[PDB]
């Protein structure tokens, strides 16, 4: 369950800069995906600290892509750092992701499989392979999916092929041209970037959202 | 000669997870190596910072294996983020296409450092969808101007035909030797330099294990 159904993806590489658009929008979030950008530059600690200056749940978009013993690797030292789920690759293989899976599950906490991307090199190869790989994901017994805002008929696929009972979020909203309206009707809740983070007002953007979705 | 050639040609996958036997481990091996690969299972367990210390400590080269495969904009971020640590080059991945490989390129063209793309992996799930794409993400790589790269030496056969795509004038550089059942000389028939992590660093004696790696190649 994610409030108002939105997750911020606080991209932003400045350590305070971070916790102040993120504060400046605590009311409308109480979910935040954080990624290498803000990470690698402020270092990891910077999500055990996130879980108490905002009490928020932390997604580490970290796209895992990896054989298998080094993506076992990056998910334990991902979720020692106390991050709640991951976002994993899927072009990768089903051993890759099946690493990612078992920490997971021994530490209790969730993968998120990323089956197709939302920019345009995305059309090369990866929207080729991904209903294959959102299958491998059923297969593999994965619950949480994310895919492209950005292609509203993928995303309906999407749903048709991992079930209703699955998980699913979806980034392209907003920058990269992706509407919070049509993007909601399939997938459990979007995630903007830019187009909050960098508004002249952050907080008056992530109202802005809310409004044009909050009928449903 | 226009690529940093690699000492013995062999470059060693540091990937244990601590600060200390990462440094004592590293020392032990220097006089046989001088390229380093730090990937995300160190640098998030120990913090970037680990990538200067390294490359100052002992005066390797460093290559970030972090296998960027995000939409061009982040992935701009990621590279400047890793070279501003001091990396000398950084890994990605082609699968996301054109778009997403370029925007590293620009950023290792701005700050003089470089790029390795990454068109076959080493493990089984590879064949899954990356080796049906990896003839062509090689040959988008040779038109985007790409020379360094990284293939497979679990797979002789695919090294080949990737070195072919290639060309005899780009870098390639082979994981997989060891642990994963490569072999040191058929991987370097077609690679210039292979990556070795476990074999070495998960050995009783690593400098023994890096020096009869290095000797068996003497030859070759
Ligand atoms: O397919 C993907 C993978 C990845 C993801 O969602 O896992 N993202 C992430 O979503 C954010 C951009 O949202 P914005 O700033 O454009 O509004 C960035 O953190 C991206 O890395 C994508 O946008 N597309
Ligand atoms: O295809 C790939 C991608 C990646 C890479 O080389 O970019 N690696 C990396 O090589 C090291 C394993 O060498 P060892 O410990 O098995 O000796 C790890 O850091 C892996 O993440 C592969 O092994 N296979």
């Amino acid at each position: 369950d994610v409030m108002n159904r939105l997750i911020l993806a606080m991209d932003l590489m400045n350590r305070d800069d971070a916790l102040r658009v993120t504060g400046e929008v605590r009311e409308y979030i109480d979910t935040v995906k954080i990624g290498y950008p803000l990470v690698l530059s402020e270092g990891m600690d910077i999500i055990a600290e996130f879980r108490k200056r905002f009490g928020c749940r932390i997604i580490a978009d970290f796209k895992v892509a990896d054989i298998p013993e080094t993506n076992e690797k990056i998910c334990r030292a991902t979720f020692k750092a106390g991050a709640d789920a991951i976002i994993v690759h899927g072009f990768p293989g089903a051993d890759s992701v099946r690493a990612c899976l078992n920490v997971a599950e021994e530490m209790g906490r969730e993968v998120f499989l990323l089956t197709e991307m939302s920019h345009p090199g995305a059309e090369m190869f990866i929207q080729g392979a991904a209903d294959e790989i959102a299958r491998m994901g059923v297969d593999l017994g994965v619950k949480n999916y994310v895919g492209p805002s950005t292609r509203p008929e993928r995303l309906s696929r999407l749903r048709e092929i991992i079930g209703q009972d699955s998980f699913l979020i979806s980034p392209g909203v907003g920058a990269q041209g992706g509407d919070p309206g049509e993007t909601l009707r399939f997938a459990d809740a979007i995630i903007v970037g830019r187009s909050i983070y960098l508004a002249d007002n952050p907080a008056a953007a992530a109202a802005g959202i809310i409004e044009s979705i909050k009928d449903l």
